[PDB]
């Protein structure tokens, strides 16, 4: 499945996305990239819209 994460870094902005088996396999690859990009920061998900967000 399509999962989305929405980046609202201070300086990393914008949209990525990810195939994955589950929502809990794409929010270990949304957070092993944040993390990577040196963003730390609040985090959202939702189910319905396989949307993640995450905001420093």
């Amino acid at each position: 499945m399509q999962y989305k994460l929405i980046l609202n870094g201070k300086t990393l902005k914008g949209e990525t996305t990810t195939e994955a088996v589950d929502a809990a396999t794409a929010e270990k690859v949304f957070k092993q990239y944040a993390n990577d990009n040196g963003v730390d920061g609040e985090w959202t998900y939702d189910d319905a819209t396989k949307t993640f967000t995450v905001t420093e």
